[PDB]
This record gives C-alpha cells, structure tokens and sequence, in this order.
C-alpha cells in the first residue's frame, strides 16, 4: 500500500521506554509509513510547558538511535499549522479550547497512548528505595 | 560484501546515549552486519559486577527499540565461549589475566569505545545542581 507520512512531536527529555512505545505506535499506524519526529526547542519548552534537563541537541541526538524514527525536525514549531503539514507533506499527526480540533476536523488526528511508570525519573525513585527512612 | 555477524554483550541498565553509540559502532564495524546483543542476567550481574536497577525483561525491552540491534540473546551467558560463537555463527565480538586473549588470538575481537558524561545518572546530577547548597 501507499506510503503514509506521520508526524509526532514532543520534548523527548530523558528518553525512556514510554517515549519509545509511543513512537512505535505512531510508526505502526499504517502498513507503510514515514515517521517524522519533531523535537521542541529549549526556550519554547521552558516558557510554555516546563523544565527540561537535556538540550535540544542532546534530545535530538538520542532520538536518532530509535528504530521507529525516520526523519527528525529539530527544532520543530511549537504549534502545528496547516501550512506546516502542507510543507512536509504530512498525512496524519499522531499524539496522545481544543487547539487540535482543526486536525480532527481535517481527518489528520491519530491518537496514541502514554505508558505510566516507565519514566527515567521513575527509575531514580526505585534506586532510592534501597535506603530505608530509618 | 558478505554479511558479518557481530556480538556485543552487556548489562544495558538505564539505557543511555553512551550505550547507543557503542551499539552503533559495533553495528558499523563492517558494511553489512547482523548485530546480536547479549543482555546479562539479573543474578549473574549482581553477583559478579554490581547493582542493577532494571530487570532483565526491562533492559531487554528497551534495547528492542534501538535501531542498530538486529537480534537479542536474553539472557546471555556471563562468559563467552568458543562454542557459543560457533552456535550462533558469530564472526566477531565487539566491546570496549586477559580473559579475552583467546578472542584476540582467534581474530574475533573488535574494540569499541565508551562515551563519558552521557549516562542516565549524569543527568540526575545535572537536575540536582539547580538546588544551591546554600
């Protein structure tokens, strides 16, 4: 079947299994896909969302090693526009008032899911529990 | 050119960029390769090497998402033997008195390098420095 261009964006700070499973899900939405991953800039992420440990260059370099990632746009725009989708010939946007209503209206919204309890910060908590409060 | 089977093993706890670059280097030792990655068991790692945060299943599941990894042996043997290399038709073993002298003697040892300062635990230290001692 025809190749389908999928776009997923995010911060991808401290990349963990949860991110990887979400990228896998986006890559597998159709039989033959090109998965483009957008990595948000350092300044926009901190201004609008919150703190980031790794720089754009670090977060991008790590994603390059993930088998589902076909292309990376780094930095990506903070807000997806219809002209952005036109410019990169994106067929669907994958991700987890409604600022995405236009995407759904256009038939280009594909839902993916988050995995709880697999984050990098979750592992640090596990390490700490070897140390009894008393 | 002919396909070359490469074997790299390790713990791969809290997989980070350093691991990923080492896997990439092993995968790229020749033009056409099959990279087999061995993931050490939980009990042998703790007995002989030291503490592990993630279980075998977790460490293995994460490696499955790395683009350089063609096959995984999980758990792998703690000590590589000549019969192991025969059994999986391994051409070279890649990794960073000399218990590996027989590998070098056989022409099957390929060196790879470690990256300093990119580990998961290094990121936690960076987080903590936002908090002044005083």
């Amino acid at each position: 079947s025809k190749n389908v261009v999928i776009y997923a964006d995010g911060v991808y700070d401290m990349l963990h299994l949860g991110h990887m499973k979400q990228l896998e899900q986006a890559k597998k939405l159709f039989e033959n896909t090109t998965l483009i991953v957008g990595v948000t800039s350092d300044n926009e992420t901190k201004l609008f969302k919150g703190q980031v440990v790794q720089t754009l260059e670090e977060r991008t370099e790590t994603l390059k090693h993930i088998r589902w990632v076909d292309e990376i746009i780094s930095p990506c725009p903070w807000v997806v526009t219809p002209e952005f989708l036109e410019k990169y010939k994106i067929d669907y946007v994958a991700h987890d008032e409604d600022i995405y209503a236009w995407l759904k209206r256009a038939g280009k919204f594909k839902a993916t899911q988050r995995t709880e309890g697999v984050s990098t910060t979750d592992l640090i908590v596990r390490i700490l529990k070897n140390y009894e409060d008393y």
